[PDB]
């Protein structure tokens, strides 16, 4: 059987049956949510998904016995492995967190389907040339969050009480979502200097988001 | 009579006689909005609009005995058929929405002019090449929209109660407009670990929607 | 005197006296606003500016009699001309609009100062390669504003009553400022389809802002 | 003793002994924020902080008898002098703000590491070349901020009453966050033609802040 499975694994129907399931799954699971769909076609997808999973886990064991060293070396494999594994924990045990990240198993329409594969390859191939910017940008974010946590937050709880909560707030000022009406003004209404806190922040941040784009255009 | 009409439908005057009309009709829609205009220059316009439809019909009819099957196979033409055909449905019947869509005969300034025609080819011939990750874009929604129906739907059913009503709130978060002060912040007061569901959704998209452009820069 | 003035006009002190005034003016006029500065040093800048203007207008007549044809041909000259001219209308006549656009006369720190001159030259040299995008973008904005004015606005006054007011609102949705909390949701609370109105709008708009940037990178 | 200290201040251990300290001290600031931590592990830390300052002083002192005048002329060094010098001002006296700025000794993770040092050169050597329009940027504010003090200041003195308080509201509008639903919309209800003052200010900036980047792409 060492030969047989391999000459089923590499076949065109084997590779277009897995692609056929993802789409159907994405379709049929995209109707698990409905507060009408499960009130009629209820038990249909409860045991349909149970066959989806059985087939995946069999498929994952099938490829192992074809090239095992080569499996746990492909960035698309160990993906499918664990991303199907997160599904294998039953309905209710420990936490719904596991149950939630289940339908993540559809992120194989990038794996199995060859067209997205190369572009996804071209998508991540950017950041190795973005770290310089990225590393210093957080080490600017780790200093500029603390000074928020112990100056402001003592009389501004939700917005700068904790260190996580400052990062929360400084990313929000970074997106510039509600950046000044929801943050600096009400802050300035108490400590009327927070414009020297946040204006130069905003100056140096953007400044360095401007020179990251240009870096991926030169290179 | 086939030879007789080619001398008209293709003539120099013909084009300019269209360009004269859409603009004049074009001014009488913005002028039509005025209720000081509808009670003194009402009957004037409503017979202008019965003139414009009639001339168009005549004009569309003139094109069919020339290109014939070269009409029902041109994208510039098949649209022009729609703007008359829906404008032909009478001053009542069904719903008033067809009677709204009679202001698409100003997008006949893009059909009737080649300099505007120039852009519509170049811009829309970009859509196909983007699907390489749009099919993925739609997928990540579809997957996470599911999870963002049971997770937050029941507690918050204005934003997440229905898969499609989750799709909305997800699109918005994606566009970043009021993800913090709008949706997350309150979605936390009941779900402390609600940032775990979002900031990656928020991230992954930021990475992907940017990465899409990095490939458009290249290709 | 045909010779003399010219051999003062082209001199280094003549050209660094005009640059010296702009900075001082920007400084001293940047203190006209203060509700303390004019309550003490009040009459100082009221008659200081009166000498600024006299000197400019003399300087503008001085260059005319050096190369007059060549003056009304330079994009930096006719600027200074009219942009000083807007200043010449007295304090109170007609409308404060004229008085307001006065301090615009400081936009000569780009004219007289040579470093900004070339970069400003390199700043406008872009748009001749941005019209294709720009022309169709407004002719998308002139159709997608009307249909807002006569569908929505009849029961949504401030946001889509008038045609100017729709452009007002569609640019706001274009910046995506408060785009969905301040507009589509409250709209959807009445006509629950406005997500088919505004979602595809947002799709096609951004789409074409993405392919304008890439156009100035290729070229 | 000059030859004796060069064997230390430049040694391999020396660097790692700094890198050991900033990180450990670095963990005890975020840990310091906890009031469950200040009432049980309080005295521990307050003597850690008296240890860290002392070792640093010693460490800064070690550098001065080597580089001597090559210290007070290095940008990496002159900053490190500031973070001790302001951290040296006692546990009281003047204002508590100097006692806040003792969390800049984590920006000593950027001085003490060359891989972080790599970025700070490249990013900040960009500032000078941008002045070509920043000197213009500041100018357009300065000019229009003036006008936006008499125009809207008196009616609305929370946002425009003071030149500097206009500078703020202008910066915000520039960053586009709540220019519509925030400032213009209400500034209209009294000043119908308030969009004439803003949408160009809004425009010109959009043109200039983008144009700045178009030159950074090139240079």
């Amino acid at each position: 059987m060492y030969l047989r499975i391999t000459n089923i694994v590499e076949s065109s129907f084997f590779t277009k049956f897995i692609i056929y399931l993802i789409v159907l799954n994405g379709i049929t699971m995209g109707l698990e949510t409905s507060k009408t769909f499960m009130q009629s076609f209820g038990v249909y997808t409860t045991l349909f998904n149970q066959i989806v999973i059985t087939i995946f886990t069999i498929e994952i064991i099938l490829r192992i016995y074809v090239h095992r060293i080569s499996f746990f070396k492909d960035p698309w494999s160990l993906f499918d492995f664990f991303v199907v594994a997160i599904s294998l924990v039953p309905t209710s045990s420990g936490f719904e967190i596991l149950r939630v990240l289940r339908v993540l198993r559809l992120f194989r329409l990038v794996t199995a389907v060859p067209q997205m594969r190369k572009i996804v390859s071209a998508l991540i191939s950017v950041i190795p040339g973005m770290l310089s910017v990225i590393a210093l940008m957080t080490l600017f974010f780790y200093i500029f969050a603390i000074m928020a946590t112990q100056l402001f937050g003592e009389r501004f709880p939700e917005w700068f009480g904790t260190l996580g909560e400052s990062f929360y707030t400084l990313f929000q000022v970074m997106t510039l979502e509600s950046w000044s009406m929801g943050i600096v003004r009400p802050l300035m209404e108490v400590y009327p200097y927070a414009w020297v806190f946040f204006i130069p922040f905003i100056f140096v941040v953007t400044f360095v988001m401007i020179n990251l784009v240009v870096a991926i255009i030169v290179d």
